[PDB]
């Protein structure tokens, strides 16, 4: 009532979004348990959170949990294609500043982040940052250092964002402490792996409706995302080959029943077309990049791929595939939103019945969020419970209020304690109806733990 | 071969030629280990090493032993389990002139005597300077009974999760006398051996012991660590309906996401010591229970009383006390079907009806079932574990802890893992053994993610 | 051209882009275009067609037209049409009456618009049907039209059942081909199609995580087999119900627990017969039977709160949706997704926790909440359809003397050689290479190098 | 003083009996028939020549036939498939059996002849139970006068049924037969799921090789090839499938396998040049499943990757050209039923030669040769069908019919679907499964009886 501090595609989608938020709450017991547990305490009272993460229904439940615990927020998405417009509308209609829609331009994307940072033309009195991929963190460090003086911490969602934070810490340019939310086991080995297992074949089916059974896939990478991606395709009946630079990850792919191959002859990427295994790439129906690295599906790979193969990326940033090369040299035909045929016959025009094209999904951006709805609520429950606990921890530590000598001792990138990781996990297990056994005192003594946990040393890999 | 060689004890030396044939095949399945042989034989990095070894005397252990010898070591060997030896492996090693005391089906008394035969030579302590152990039993006997021998020993290389736990307790209590390398927690060990090895060998052992169809039947796996993960997959891939018990909610979360129902033998997960706390409806539907925990009494007497008639009971953790077999020895009549397979008749202690329908089938008398009823992990998986073992032996032997002044000894008394670079190099050889091709980063790519082109590729915190 | 009714003709360009992609996914059907285009075997055919107006059906329609036929087309389900496909067909000058979200009355009107042209019965002479509704309307309401029709080609298990009942009763008036029971139809479509498209539809409709949750699949025929796999491969804990013990044996061997919603399997009509403990743990129930009331009112009352309920059999009476309409309040989440509030009939609390989620109002969920089977699977079914249309049209039953008709009035299948030829084109679409027997090897196993490679009794 | 047998070691009998008692608890359909029919003695007067793998599972079948009143004389249908403790237990029960693991081909023939003859003269046989058709062939070729008094043959396996249908076509089949193979509770239980259980079992027992991550080629994708492909894929192998039947190949593709041919463009012209050497050089394991001849031929064997494993799970050992390997290459026995074949030549071998293949069971049925064949709970279905087929043909009394009526009954038939379903129901109850009962309204709706049969005879499952 009088609220205009937002920008979304269509505010009238709010009732639809609210219906889906009410369903999603029933799928997110760890997050909803934190609401119940901390509602009276209001641990985020006085927190003012700049948030930059995919404006989905799941992020909706995260936002309203932070608000229910006392926080004020200003929100944007961390990707131009990942917003669910009904989710953004429901948040805006609740009176929460959100600047996000599906299908932003790069200029609009940056404008949206700037609308969270500034309120009424001046820096908002922010004191906390929640980020997915590091874009908001980078803009604050480069353009708003005075704001960081009053910010107590950053809670960072994803592998790429943490790598950026560690580079800043190494270079002495990180200005506030961070929690690496990614490396909770209830994030990394739930979201990154099982979330992509669910949502990769989901996005491919929505975008192309292609049969996957019996066809040949190449997954570039076998980290947490590459593992879940390979399972997403293999469980559909795809014949999956895996590429890797890490021999330990490659070993896992072999033992998991995949053939390990390289796009390059003997794995040597010397920049020549001669180095491409053309016989291999000419048999591939689907390539998926999962690395967080640059140019792992390069121009010469794209030139050699089988006619009508599907090309997509589920890493955080669109530079895993050389889409710039495709924009410069080949003609793009939109099939429908986030689905383009790339005609390898030339740049100027195309024949509508040309057989020599590739299908690119989400213009090379995160395909699970761009062509579907990303991870399901019950998986995001784990990631976002960690986010709320991380926000509580850094806000209560009050880094910005500490003397300089004390700041120096606390300026770090840390993970949440294992005990909290376990508490998130138990809520997830209860949501499945699972029943965990309680150790007897003698059994706890025998393996050297407290009955209530933690149950594993910090070195344990799960 | 050595003339007059008698410094061994095995079941049947005539199996040696068969053992040797299998060692030659196994060498072709163990490229990381054989690559170490080829790379280091001329350097002789273990020349002067005198290694006491205690680990399952299988064909795979034979390839490890002869790798250490080829690098210059002398060894004296025993098995770390009474049922895990392959007698043809023991025979081939003995026939090669290597002291080995090991056979399938030892008594507990014979088991201890075999370890002591490695420790002693001609009635007196051998001048050992290295220890290679699997489960901690040899480590324990040396500290307990021959503490003076530890004054000349440079290190212990410990293979398995249970043994590392014992070393860490000793370290924290000030009772560990020499430094050790935790071989178990190399990724090419723990996440290869413990998981994939059990995937291969659990269903193998159940089939050899019982020849039961597994598809369509109900299993309960106690534990979902690395062994529990691999065990659950061994059964699920055969078509079993697998339920998983855990005390660790993170491991339980993984089981749910992996497609398993998580359940407890106890109502509400609480064991109050009474029969009434047992979920009798659940246990009365289970055809197979497998313990994987490294913990004590996780398949207890009340659970055994509640199990469905003719269910199979087995343990793939390191020690037999996961299952309360002592209760079953005390109260129920054992009928041997064949070696390492017993029907346990719940009708009473004194005799049994040959056609009684109320029995359980116990495999390997509750000892490690993959080694007891089959041959344990396959060579190509043990390649990773045993390559790490050789590298750990070389590292500790070259460090020469026993020759350091006591000040430097306090600074080095630790339980360490091998560096990730070595872990990666073992993995690369394994991948090449499958014919896999690892891609090489470009310089720009390596800069982009902040690694060297040669690795390591992951920070030490990475969990894979 | 105005002889059509679709949701939005401006979607035609989009539909045409998707048809061009689908053609590249349907090698058996496009091979039939290439090999029969010269002969024009359907020249003079006037085909009434009633099947889901999807992109895949568009490629089928345009194949029939490419071989010489005229058609008039409708969907066989109110929710299965892809509006861009109908638009592209209408824009091509082909009469089609079909949109996503028809009412039952509009559904019947659409079939009647294919039957009538300019207020009079079209001079149709062939029938292509999926489910038997068009076949039924012709026999009951326009029986004189059947005197000019040479044959019916029926797509699905339910429709074949209806054809056989009519043949047994002496009420079938023209010969038919059972397309369903080509192996490249039944053992491709019914099973593998549902494997692809069931989890697809559930994700699109709910975006629920399936891994770790409990499913109950009612039925384990071809659709139940593919459905059970669609869920188990996502990591669901799947239980299977069956009345057929052979199918139940397969479910056990395939690694599923076989259960009944009723104590000891006995459905005696009472709430007391419901296994309430079982149903109270189920997160998802899927019906696959082609039978009536296999997810009944007492089961729906006993289901776990917030369970998803859906049907992938042909007709919406597998679930007792009428009971839910009568007794419980429906809250639309979005098209083809309803929360059914078990708290009562008149109104609901927006935050009530005691609801079920029904997909597609109990209608075919893969077509209702997603896009049905994928092109490369529908390729097998629709190549068989084309071959069956060619066969019956060239036979010209409607022109035979009465004595020759009596010996021709049957429900037949296509010869195994054609089944094998469809399969060969599908295998080449995957890049697979089929080996050729040597003469000695063919002699050894008692077949021709040319095939057929199996007796008609072989079950694959 | 019972001496009418020949087994490896009669002192194994107590061990065999312990395993039979366990197996009975795993075979509820077969033991159900025992309890149902023991009082009626439907096989009283039956005198059955039996030729099928002398396993523990066959022991339960034999003792079911005897419990129902039959007398039998038994041999194995494969030289490597007998479980010697099973044979001993049967012989110690006073049942004539001539079978041991590791027969020569001459011993194999002699064992069949010992069942046919008693005291040097034809036994008064009147029923035949066969697996593969060898006993059937010897009777037609050498003992036609015995067939005049035989009421029928119950044949277990695909290859034997083919041999029966050839005789029927040629007019040389002398007695009617039941095709036991094509019950659904046989073909789509035993042939498929039995090989799923027992193929990777035999490979592990023979080689202890890791299978995960390695490349397999399965020749054939019928019932045995389907189960064999699953046996390997579920272990983590990368499995490729070859087929001559495009419908079976379509199934392999849709089931998630790559379909390949050993021959370039699938053309087997007999030349080395036709071999896809790149493909064969990547294969770690080849398994033949076809019932055909020479599907793993000499040129494939020459092209295979060094140290690949070669085995056959079809009925006969000519699927692999082992004759070529005997003639050209040196064989080194690793242990019983496991040989290294050294491709370096015929005259001896280097013990450390790297260029060898590993052949299992000398190319004979690998699941029975290197392990124990299918498990009891699967053989329960096949062998309940066998008992029911024996009862049916014995009660028909074909040998006693007039010539004109014999001509009308000389056929190869399957059991009716109601029997198939009742066998399946007992199997499902053995898993604890609960089948639902149709209401009258539902039965009318789909047009079946509440008790079944639930499917038309054309249904393929
Ligand atoms: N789309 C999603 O929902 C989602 C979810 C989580 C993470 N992510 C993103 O996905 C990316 C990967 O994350 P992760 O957690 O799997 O990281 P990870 O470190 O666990 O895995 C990345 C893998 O890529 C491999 N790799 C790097 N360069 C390669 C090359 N040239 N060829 C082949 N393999 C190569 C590395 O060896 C590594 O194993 C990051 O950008 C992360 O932020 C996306
Ligand atoms: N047989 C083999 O070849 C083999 C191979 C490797 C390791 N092991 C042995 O197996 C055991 C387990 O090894 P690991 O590497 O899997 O260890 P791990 O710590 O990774 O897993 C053990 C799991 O057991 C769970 N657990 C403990 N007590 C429990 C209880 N009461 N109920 C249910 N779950 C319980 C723990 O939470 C833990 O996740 C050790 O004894 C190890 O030495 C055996
Ligand atoms: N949605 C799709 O894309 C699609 C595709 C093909 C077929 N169908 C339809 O799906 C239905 C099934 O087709 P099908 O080919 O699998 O038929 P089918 O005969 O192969 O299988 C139906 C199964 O349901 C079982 N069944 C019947 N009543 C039952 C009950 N009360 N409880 C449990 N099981 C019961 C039968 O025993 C049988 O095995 C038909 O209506 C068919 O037209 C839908
Ligand atoms: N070992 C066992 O326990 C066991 C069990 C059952 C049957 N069998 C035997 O296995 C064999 C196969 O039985 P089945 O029931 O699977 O028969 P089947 O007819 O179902 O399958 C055999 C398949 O082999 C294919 N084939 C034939 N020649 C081929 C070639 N040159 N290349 C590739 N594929 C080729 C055929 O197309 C067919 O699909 C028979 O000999 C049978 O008696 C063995
Ligand atoms: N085969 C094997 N040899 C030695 N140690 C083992 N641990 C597990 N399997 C083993
Ligand atoms: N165990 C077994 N017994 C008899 N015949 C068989 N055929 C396959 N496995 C068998
Ligand atoms: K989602
Ligand atoms: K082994
Ligand atoms: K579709
Ligand atoms: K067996």
């Amino acid at each position: 009532a009088g609220f205009t501090d937002y920008k979304v595609a269509d505010i009238t989608l709010a009732a639809w979004g609210r219906r889906e938020l009410i369903i999603a709450e029933s799928e997110m017991p760890a997050l909803m348990g934190l609401r119940r547990k901390y509602a009276g305490q209001q641990p985020l009272k006085g927190a003012k959170i700049l948030g930059c993460i995919h404006m989905t229904i799941q992020t909706g439940v995260l936002i309203e949990t932070l608000v229910a615990l006392g926080a004020e927020v200003r929100w944007s998405s961390c990707n131009i294609f990942s917003t669910q417009d009904q989710a953004a509308a429901a948040i805006a209609a609740a009176g929460i500043p959100v600047f996000a829609w599906k299908g932003e331009t790069e200029e609009e994307y940056e404008w949206c982040i700037e609308q969270t940072i500034l309120k009424d033309g001046q820096p908002w009195d922010a004191n906390m940052v929640l980020d997915d991929g590091g874009d908001l963190t980078e803009i604050l460090h480069k353009k708003y250092p005075q704001m960081l003086e009053r910010i107590h911490g950053i809670t960072e969602e994803t592998t790429t964002g943490v790598h950026r934070l560690l580079d800043m810490l190494k270079n002495g340019t990180l200005k506030v402490p961070a929690i690496n939310v990614n490396d909770s086991v209830t994030k990394s080995k739930n979201d990154n792996k099982y979330g992509c297992r669910h949502s990769l074949n989901d996005a491919i089916k929505r975008g192309t409706d292609h049969l996957l059974s019996g066809k040949q896939a190449l997954v570039i990478g076998y980290g947490d995302v590459g593992k879940g991606s390979s399972q997403s395709l293999r469980q559909e009946g795809m014949i999956v080959k895996v590429a890797e630079v890490d021999p330990i990850c490659a070993m896992q792919a072999c033992m998991d029943g995949f053939e390990v191959v390289s796009p390059y002859k003997n794995g040597i990427n010397d920049g020549t077309e001669a180095s491409i295994d053309a016989a291999l790439l000419g048999k591939i129906d689907l390539i998926v990049t999962t690395t967080g690295n640059v140019n792992v599906c390069d121009a010469n790979m794209l030139k050699a791929l089988k006619k009508r193969a599907v090309v997509c990326n589920i890493g955080h940033f669109d530079n895993e595939i050389d889409t710039a090369f495709m924009r410069k040299n080949w003609a793009w035909e939109e099939v429908k939103p986030q689905v383009h045929k790339i005609h390898r016959t030339g740049k100027d025009g195309f024949d509508a019945h040309n057989d020599d094209y590739l299908i690119l999904l989400a213009e090379g951006r995160l395909v699970n969020l761009g062509n579907a709805t990303g991870h399901p609520s019950r998986i995001m429950d784990g990631s976002f419970a960690n986010q709320v606990l991380a926000q509580i921890h850094l806000f209560e530590q009050k880094y910005a209020d500490l003397p300089a000598a004390e700041k120096a001792k606390r300026l770090s990138v840390e993970v949440l304690p294992k005990k909290l990781d376990e508490e998130v996990a138990l809520e997830m297990v209860k949501g499945f109806g699972g029943v965990v056994t309680q150790l007897t005192p003698k059994q706890a003594e025998y393996i050297g733990v407290s009955v209530e946990g933690p149950f594993k040393p910090d070195t344990y890999r799960y």
